C-alpha cells in the first residue's frame, strides 16, 4: 500500500515543519509519499494543519513535483 505523510501534532499556520510534526502512515487521499520526509523539513505551510492531515505538495509552499 502507498504510504503518505501525516501530521503528528497541532501544527500552526505560517510555521516551520519538523521531524516530529512529520511522520509515516497510510492515509487517504494519498498525497505526498513517505520518501520525502527529510526534504519537507522547515517547510512553511499556507494553512492550518492539525493532527491527522495528509501533507500535500500543493499545500506546502515551495514543495513542487
Amino acid at each position: 500500500n502507498q504510504a503518505s505523510v501525516v501530521a503528528n501534532q497541532l501544527i500552526p499556520i505560517n510555521t516551520a515543519l519538523t521531524l516530529v510534526m512529520m511522520r509515516s502512515e497510510v492515509v487517504t487521499p494519498v498525497g505526498i509519499p513517505a520518501e520525502d520526509i527529510p526534504r519537507l523539513v522547515s517547510m512553511q505551510v499556507n494553512r492550518a494543519v492539525p493532527l491527522g492531515t495528509t501533507l500535500m505538495p500543493d499545500m506546502v509552499k515551495g514543495y513542487a513535483a
